[PDB]
């Protein structure tokens, strides 16, 4: 008896057990959602570790930046699930920016690789809605990992670009979504431990746990998986377009 | 087995069974949840209305501009749940704003003794409750108040529209003292809900709502004070859920 | 002048480090003519507005005293002469009591303060609109002192609240003042200085005025309400003619970074 | 003038319908003294309208080798040893699949990414590039829209838009370092073949705007746009950095 009880839920972004998606998928899991996850490149490698989950989930290739994987995406999911079923849910929690646009001096970072972090953080969150909206059934809910750029910071620099835009595509996406039934949604989270930008990180963590009313553990991912789990269940049917902040209340505090 | 099994809430706010209050209650309730219920003036009123309720709940007097009533809040709570017993949440859907300030009255005209009642009322009182009830309530608890958008200025609203701006400013504070609890405060700003510029407001609304936006049904709204009331959203605090069919998130 | 030619009542001047006698300043520098508005102390305002580069004259104006407010058109028109009108109009005026601002818990301060706090603060944005508009000439504007309340902070309490009040009451005198051709707008500024508060928030605040400077890209100088009254100017000139209802942030750039 | 003996370098002037025609204008008047950039293939037909004569250089946003011998070309059009007091961004482009009648969904990355690169990028690429022969006090504005909603039609230049509000911030951080501000204008919609359906959109987005706005907005009168974007040029907003200013007769503040 789980918060989603017969969901069919589609779960992209592991790469590591800490992974954020890894602790979406496990709660999950827990409360009793049937997942199909998708993993980038390393495929042999992610299996060793979704083997770690609680239960057995179908795992398919998916580059975002790939046109054919994207094209043939929901036919091989309509395979995993099988015909006549449709996905609850589908989570996107993927990003990516190169080192010359994170870490680098803000004027440095080519726009190629600007670019390719705006397709893959961005970009992509349009192109998975676009491929698996003919597949969601009524009620659904599409959720989206995003951090607050509302206001510049030290080292993010182009990723915070790439969140602004990420934001934006959103508002559109829930525009698309509405059309099935479906929510699209961002779940902004503070800084969570998945592995002189090493002081401003630093800087920026320590600031977090001290903002936020009810605190803030930088080495737990569970309530921003939690989070996640609540805007896939049926519990904020009137959400979209939206940004849930999962941050310990730390943007709503100057200080 | 519901979202909300075990967890002893209070919740503010029945005056009809049209009332926002009423439908949370009645969501909670459905949900596993026991219920102590707050009414203003008309008691007796407020306690038939409360008999439509799918399970009895104990309803206390609360007039959030009385500060005996503010008093001997926890006490009175105290006494309907039992002695060593603490409260998981508390609803604050508690609004007004007289008609000098509210409606077809221009804004220029309301006195500032109709917008002080309105202000002390729709959000002060949110302050109010959260200092009586934090002393009552457990780690992990919820404080969810009623709000809705203003940050954008509306036809006729005006001086609620300003109480509401006042209200957001109050949660995040009430979230800092909150927190030394261990206890989350949290708005839900709702689309408009029956409880022509009002007309005109609801037509806008279900057609920016990039999944509609249907004015006869509180449910919507009852399920995401309920989702904050629950342990899923347990990283969000002095923050806003809108629960308005995504149409703030929209132009036209 | 930025100024020149323009009638502008500037209230809120209570010391010469008031953020309004620094407004006053500038445009009277910029051409403007000035009317002046005062609370209560006016033979020790007088003094002050003494030390203004042009003389001006000094109204009386109590924003809780309804009979002020009612007079306050006739004795501007009596001041500034029969047939002329306002450009444009200044709000420098607060007031939240120590048990709403300061060290006091948020929620240890009674609502007869907090309502005092509100009244002054914020409401009599919209009573100096309702007097003002309709003796105001098209193309005038109305001007607005506030912070940024979209965050809590420590200490200010229930002045940030106030200050949310405002924000709104901005928007509302906007559609008022739209129907005279007229714009409002506030200007959002960091900390100016215009042991008493103790260790514990004696820190907080010196955090608060550090971390300012800290976040802005251009730095902030807490010293300095030179360059806030600049931006009341600017919103006062012809040169922002398309922004109404809004918040101007002259605060160094400290809002748009988290760090 | 508001902005007398400023040296201020405009781009984005294609026709003297552009904002930047506007913009530089307005300048003019105000006493500035400009460097003009454009790129197409005459845009000196349109330049020589201005009220006073202005060196014209060559921008591509999209050309490194352009971006790389700006300063140095700047600097011999306004004379050795002086330096820039301001730079105007007004640089926008999307293609027809990311902004117009077609879906959302239906815009190619190739598409969105070029759009992104002379919507966006390019407001640092022009920072990154001036900066070094900027005067402190100096000042860079860029055009933008209210991208905070979501709406018809504009789709993908919408998100450009936020991206290019997030770049803004960014700029304002490196700008900083030279005692140079930041800001973006946003403006309401300004007139500088979509069938019926999407022209009803249009229209209902333009009359919305006027409706909204406390003081009216004409889409046919840029004037305002300018007269905001000089007012940042200036020395009178002296404490704003990495914001935004709205010039769209106060409709975003208004929901009805
Ligand atoms: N970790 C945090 O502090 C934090 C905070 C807020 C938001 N987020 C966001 O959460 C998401 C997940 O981040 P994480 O912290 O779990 O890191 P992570 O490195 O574990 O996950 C990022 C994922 O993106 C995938 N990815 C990269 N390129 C891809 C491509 N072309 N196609 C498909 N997948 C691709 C990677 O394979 C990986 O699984 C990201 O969007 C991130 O920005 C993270
Ligand atoms: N109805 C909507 O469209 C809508 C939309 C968004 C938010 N809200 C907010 O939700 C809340 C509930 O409103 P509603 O629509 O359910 O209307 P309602 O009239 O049914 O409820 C308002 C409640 O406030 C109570 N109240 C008034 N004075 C009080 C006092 N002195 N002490 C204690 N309680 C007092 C009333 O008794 C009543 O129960 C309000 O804050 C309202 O502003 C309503
Ligand atoms: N750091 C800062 O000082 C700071 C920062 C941002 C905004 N502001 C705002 O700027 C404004 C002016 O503040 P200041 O710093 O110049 O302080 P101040 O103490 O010099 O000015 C406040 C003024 O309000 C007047 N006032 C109070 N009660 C009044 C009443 N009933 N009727 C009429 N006038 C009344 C006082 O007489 C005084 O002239 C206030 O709105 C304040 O909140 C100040
Ligand atoms: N027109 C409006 O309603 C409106 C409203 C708000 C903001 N804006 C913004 O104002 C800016 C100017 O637009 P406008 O309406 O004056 O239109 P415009 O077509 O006259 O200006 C766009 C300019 O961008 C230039 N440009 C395009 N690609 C370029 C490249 N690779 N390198 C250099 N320059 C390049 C074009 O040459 C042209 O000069 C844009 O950023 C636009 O989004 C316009
Ligand atoms: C190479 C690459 O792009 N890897 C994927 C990846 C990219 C960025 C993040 N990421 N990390 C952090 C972090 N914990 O430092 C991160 O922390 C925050 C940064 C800013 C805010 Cl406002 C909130 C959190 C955000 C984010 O997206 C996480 C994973
Ligand atoms: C007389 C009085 O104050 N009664 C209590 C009360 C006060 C205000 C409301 N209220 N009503 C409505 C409505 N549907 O007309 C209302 O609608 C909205 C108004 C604006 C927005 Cl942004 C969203 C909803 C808000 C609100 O607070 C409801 C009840
Ligand atoms: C007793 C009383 O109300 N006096 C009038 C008055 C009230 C408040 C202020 N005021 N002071 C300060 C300060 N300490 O620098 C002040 O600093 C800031 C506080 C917060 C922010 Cl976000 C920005 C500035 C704000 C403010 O309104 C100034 C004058
Ligand atoms: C072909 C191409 O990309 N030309 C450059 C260009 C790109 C976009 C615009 N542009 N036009 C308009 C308009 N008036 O229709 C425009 O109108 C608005 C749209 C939305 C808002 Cl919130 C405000 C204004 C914005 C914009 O950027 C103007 C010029
Ligand atoms: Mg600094
Ligand atoms: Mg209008």
């Amino acid at each position: 008896t789980g918060l989603l009880d017969g969901k069919r839920i589609l779960v992209s972004g592991i790469i590591t057990d800490s992974s954020i998606a890894f602790h979406i998928a496990r709660v999950a899991q827990e409360q009793g959602a049937q997942l199909v996850l998708t993993g980038f490149d390393r495929l042999r490698l992610i299996q060793r570790i979704t083997d770690r989950l609680p239960a057995k989930a179908p795992l398919l290739e998916l580059d975002v930046q790939n046109e054919e994987h994207l094209a043939s995406l929901a036919g091989r999911v309509t395979e995993a699930i099988g015909a006549g079923n449709k996905l609850d849910g589908v989570v996107h929690s993927i990003g990516f920016m190169p080192q010359t646009g994170m870490g680098n001096p803000f004027f440095d970072a080519p726009y190629a690789d600007v670019s390719k972090g705006i397709h893959i953080s961005a970009y992509s969150y349009a192109s998975m809605a676009k491929a698996l909206l003919p597949i969601m059934n009524p009620g659904g809910s599409i959720v989206g990992m995003d951090f607050d750029p509302s206001r510049a910071m030290p080292a993010y620099n182009w990723m915070t670009v790439a969140k602004s835009a990420l934001e934006s595509v959103n508002r559109f996406v829930a525009r698309e979504a509405g059309k099935y039934g479906v929510r699209s949604n961002l779940v902004a989270a503070g800084p969570i431990r998945t592995l002189e930008a090493g002081a401003q990180i630093q800087l920026l963590e320590e600031g977090w746990d001290q903002r936020a009313p009810i605190g803030w553990n930088m080495k737990d991912a569970t309530p921003v998986a939690k989070t996640v789990c609540a805007l896939l269940s049926d519990w904020l049917p009137a959400t979209t377009g939206d940004i849930i902040y999962a941050d310990g209340g730390a943007h709503t505090q100057l200080l």
